[PDB]
């Protein structure tokens, strides 16, 4: 009963190639710097933070140079995920997690794609 994990609870919509940022944030919002806070897919480990900073080698192979966490608001319990270069695979569910020792909360997040050139190299 520490805080509870909250996401935008709407969908994030992008279109492939966009950028995407995936918001999460505690609540009451207090100081999350000291935190772990990682993404994965709803598992795979999109991204992960810890002991103040992006802890590169425990993140999944289809996200490796694909991920941000920004944190310029993680002082007051906010971040957002970015995913670089949406694709279709990249869409649907996503958990987002805080976790102060022993305790954790999460909250999930939805990624709708969208093909802006949908109609390209047809028939092959």
């Amino acid at each position: 009963g520490q805080f509870r994990v909250i996401g935008p609870g709407h969908p994030i919509r992008a279109l492939v190639g966009d950028e995407a940022e995936l918001p999460c944030r505690i609540s009451p919002g207090k100081n999350a710097t000291g935190m772990e806070v990682g993404w994965y897919r709803s598992s795979r480990v999109v991204h992960l933070y810890r002991n103040g900073k992006d802890q590169d080698a425990e993140q999944a192979p289809e996200y490796r140079g694909r991920t941000e966490l920004l944190k310029e608001s993680i002082g007051e319990g906010k971040v957002a995920l970015r995913i670089q270069n949406v694709r279709f695979s990249d869409e649907g569910g996503y958990t987002c997690f805080f976790r102060d020792h022993s305790y954790q909360e999460e909250a999930a997040v939805e990624l709708k794609v969208e093909d802006p050139f949908y109609w390209i190299n047809p028939g092959r």
